[PDB]
RNA sequence: AAAA
């Protein structure tokens, strides 16, 4: 654990979980042109670790300037040990052939099966679980900025979701327009929302207060899932479970319904139904896929979880697009562990 | 030379994953008498995408399983492959770092060439003596998408070009005229003025009501035109101006793309240095206050191009109206080149297409 | 093709 050295690229995990984990006296980082910002998000993602970071610049596609790089390090820090997961393969073959010809150990780590390979022996070790989403939004430049009676209503709008399926879907609707007085047919769901305190009549009706009006938004929904991980969470290891999460880059900001952590994947649920005529969810699809592959990157895990039943089509695209999908709000707890698993 | 390797190294070994790009780009431009496909458990689908991308160059192909986290098993792979065909060439670019790792090493050991395609620079680098080769431009459209598992399914040239050069001060109303003929709203009203002069002249507008009080399209071919169709060629006709001294391929207008379970229609897409260029210009997409709404369009753009053309992909967003800020940040996060100045778009094509 |  004395000199590691890592070669930064587009996915800092594989260079930032071993650092976490065993924190190194001296860590040099070989990043490239136009990327010197990577250097910044790994100070960024191990700030929480006293560790002496040196840069080195290489070309990302100069196999001989790579390996006069890694002789360099070699020549200074002899007990270095290469992390040969990041970088080009010019960069990884150049820096593997120098350390190898040392008698360096030599890491590469795979998330698939979530071990580290000792290239240099051919023994492996399992990872722990040392991120939290904190550190892992770091890796891709992003930072966080953030009543009893009503949990009863989300479950019986939950087991009820077939069959009030177009009276929630409207309230929703009226409540994302802030409509101030509307209709609502007589039957089981006014009753329960009168009774809740949710909604109460007009001098027609009217949201009882901002909260009410934010909870038929699809907030109840929101809150559903988040709950049911909360549950799971006592049986599976799930990590740092956080609801509504804004975090930005400095260029942009995302809204993040539900995270968590599993086995060092950051998995995201889309739970709000308010953007979407009904509601529109090719839309959402379409964010679900361009948002959770820049904020989670290429191993992080995506679900689209509904009230109201997806079309063919908006399952399809999901499937391409490898989001988990629920439209059944009757099985999402069972959903929820499936994907989990996987 | 790569033509050359190929007569005197008779055995093309490539290591499949996500990108088939750089294993197909070399075997299109010269043929090999054999390829030896290195795929992994549950991705035999890459062998048949191979196979489809190469239809039009049949050699022999033999296929051989390795795991993707094995460094000695691939080893071993590798030692036999050589043994069979002591002629091999290595492809690196493609596989795990483990893959590549195993393979390079046996192939380096027993003194054979080793090629990696660079896409940034265009070169084919010959890892085995620190040479290098441009490479050529034979990939064509069918045959990119085919590494994605996708397949493809009048008077008025004056006003285009008068629209685009007076895009800034008719803004707000070709903006407006463009809502109308989105909401298919049949009849409206236009200020007089040289844009209603020259609409009237062009026959894209006829009176509905006396002393003009009144308009509307004199055709569903007119309505288009007014819906933004203008503008996407305006975009067309500048990519063929460019064409005339810049080799874009297989340039195309409104392609539907399609695998198994998606479809997909894109404005406008070309082949540029054996890269699929995008271009989204369509406007179509108002709000109730008949305002662009850009955020949408970003987030599909994003999505489907990350799908149809990979990682090394080109996107763009043109767009005759002003974009805010925050759309515009949001397209320089996902590496979404954008021009919102019909003036600037040219210059803007031709920077963006050579990166 | 810069954790495949």
């Amino acid at each position: 654990h004395d000199t590691y050295v890592c070669l930064l690229s587009d996915h800092l995990l594989p260079n930032v979980i071993p650092v976490i984990q065993a924190p190194p006296q001296r860590v040099i980082l070989l990043y490239t042109p136009n990327n010197k910002e990577r250097v910044q998000r790994f100070r960024q993602a191990t700030e929480s670790v006293p560790t002496e970071i040196i840069e080195k610049q290489v070309h990302p596609y100069q196999y001989a300037q790579t390996q006069r790089i890694c002789d360099e390090i070699l020549e200074q820090f002899p007990n270095a040990i290469l992390n040969v997961t990041g970088g080009t393969k010019i960069m990884a073959l150049a820096a593997f052939d120098r350390f190898r010809h040392n008698h360096r150990p030599i890491i590469y780590v795979d998330s698939d099966s979530q071990r580290i390979l000792y290239l240099h022996n051919g023994e492996s070790e399992r990872l722990g679980d040392p991120l939290t989403v904190k550190q892992y939004l770091a890796c891709y430049g992003f930072k966080a900025d953030n009543p009893k009676t009503w949990r009863e209503v989300e479950d019986l709008f939950a087991q009820n979701s077939t069959k009030w399926q177009n009276q929630l879907g409207r309230l929703n609707w009226i409540a994302a327009q802030q409509q101030p007085i509307f209709t609502l047919q007589t039957g089981e769901l006014q009753d329960l929302l009168l009774k809740a305190n949710l909604i109460k009549p007009a001098e027609g009706f009217q949201f009882t207060s901002d909260q009410a009006r934010q909870f038929i938004n699809g907030g109840w929904f929101e809150h559903y899932v988040y709950s049911l991980l909360r549950q799971i969470s006592a049986q599976y290891p799930i990590k740092n479970l956080t609801k509504n999460i804004e975090i930005s880059n400095d260029s942009v900001s995302n809204e993040l319904d539900v995270v968590f952590l599993y086995h060092n994947k950051l998995h995201v649920i889309e739970c709000k139904t308010r953007h979407f005529t009904k509601i529109n969810p090719m839309e959402t699809i379409y964010k679900i896929d361009s948002v959770t592959n820049r904020v989670a990157g290429i191993k992080g895990k995506s679900m689209f979880a509904s009230y109201y039943p997806l079309t063919q089509a908006a399952k399809k695209r999901c499937l391409n697009n490898s989001i988990y999908v629920s439209d059944q709000p009757s099985q999402l707890h069972h959903q929820l562990i499936k994907w989990i698993n996987a």
